[PDB]
């Protein structure tokens, strides 16, 4: 009944793009410092998760469309949306580097699986774990990869962790989660949507504990970057077909302009 959202930002200024899937159709909202207007993408989907990188200022976006089992990515890379190379269900995607690695989780009837890209093809991932939900962050340690991968089956999240040497479960504790992760420490910050409301959990690096976060909604996406070292969150919550954004800047939660 609720429309899925995804949603990604980047830069200090910052700019964010909202991806929506609304009746089996994608459509993209985006804000570049002076309000929000309908972005160019628009394709057939009832799913959608998303992924974007930087190399300098030139950003490079991947929507992630799913329907039936079948999940068409979608490229921005500075001249119009192109389809990309990835070959009901739902995803979460992550990439990190300049080259970049992506990897792409997949729910699909109760398990998760993993699809990867390194620069030369697309090929299955070692992560295989049960889940009809999934979310994804993952952060870098100068240069090696470090990622966490939340898996839902009815209320119960397992938190998956992937650190140079294998997958091992993490101490976190169908509903829907959304993920995002800040510094080297790092910090993160899970939401859950479950009847009907939203709720968030917080890692420090040392234990996990309840956030202040709570508002209506059946769907969640999230986004957040760095000004320094103040973490700044953005939260789009979904009900029916209307989505509000709510805003993280150091200091309680703030409703935005977002619609
Ligand atoms: C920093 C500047 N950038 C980044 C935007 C850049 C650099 C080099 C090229 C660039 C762009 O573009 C091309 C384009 C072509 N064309 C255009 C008609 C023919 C295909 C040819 C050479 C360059 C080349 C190129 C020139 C000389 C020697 C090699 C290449 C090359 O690697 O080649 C790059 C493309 O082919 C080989 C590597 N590659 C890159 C991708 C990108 O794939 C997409 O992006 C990935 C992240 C995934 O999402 C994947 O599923 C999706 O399809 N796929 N294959
Ligand atoms: C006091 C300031 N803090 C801040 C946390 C701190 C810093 C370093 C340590 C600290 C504590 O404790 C220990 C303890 C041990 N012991 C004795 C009790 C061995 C059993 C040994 C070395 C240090 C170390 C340590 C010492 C020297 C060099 C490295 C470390 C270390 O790797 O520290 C790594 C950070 O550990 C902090 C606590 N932590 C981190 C995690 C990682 O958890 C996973 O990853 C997270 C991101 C989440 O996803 C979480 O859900 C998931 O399970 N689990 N516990
Ligand atoms: C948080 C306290 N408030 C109340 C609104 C506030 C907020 C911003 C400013 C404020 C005061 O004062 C100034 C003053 C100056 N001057 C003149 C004296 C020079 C020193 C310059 C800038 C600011 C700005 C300012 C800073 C950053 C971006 C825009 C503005 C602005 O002028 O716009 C006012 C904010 O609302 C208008 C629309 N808007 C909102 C946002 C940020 O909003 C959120 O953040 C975005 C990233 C999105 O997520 C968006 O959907 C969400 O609503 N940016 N523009």
């Amino acid at each position: 009944s609720s429309v899925q959202t995804a949603a990604t930002s980047w830069g200090t200024v910052p700019s964010i793009a909202v991806y929506t899937a609304n009746n089996g159709k994608i459509t993209e909202r985006c804000w570049d410092g002076k309000g929000w207007y309908t972005g160019a993408f628009n394709e057939p989907g009832d799913n959608v998760s998303v992924t974007s990188w930087l190399v300098g200022s030139a950003i490079h976006i991947r929507v992630y469309a799913s329907t039936g089992t079948t999940t068409t990515e979608w490229c921005w890379d500075g001249n119009g949306w192109t389809k990309g190379a990835y070959t009901g269900d739902q995803t979460a995607a992550t990439s990190w580097g300049t080259v970049p690695s992506i990897a792409v989780y997949t729910a699909n009837n109760g398990k998760i699986t993993e699809r990867c890209w390194d620069g030369k093809g697309w090929y299955t991932g070692a992560f295989n774990e049960p889940g009809d939900n999934v979310s994804v962050t993952s952060w870098l340690v100068g240069s090696a990869i470090h990622i966490r991968v939340y898996a839902s089956t009815g209320t119960t999240t397992t938190e998956w962790c992937w650190d140079g040497n294998g997958w091992t479960k993490g101490a976190y504790t169908g509903d829907q989660t959304a993920a995002t992760s800040w510094g080297t420490v790092p910090s993160i910050a899970v939401y859950t949507a479950n009847n009907g409301k939203i709720t968030e959990r917080c890692w420090d690096g040392k234990g996990w504990y309840t956030g202040a976060f709570n508002e209506p909604g059946d769907n969640v996406s999230v986004t957040s970057w760095l000004v320094g070292s103040a973490i700044h969150i953005r939260v789009y919550a979904s009900t029916g077909t209307t989505t509000t954004e709510w805003c993280w800047d150091g200091n309680g939660w703030t409703k935005g302009a977002y619609t």
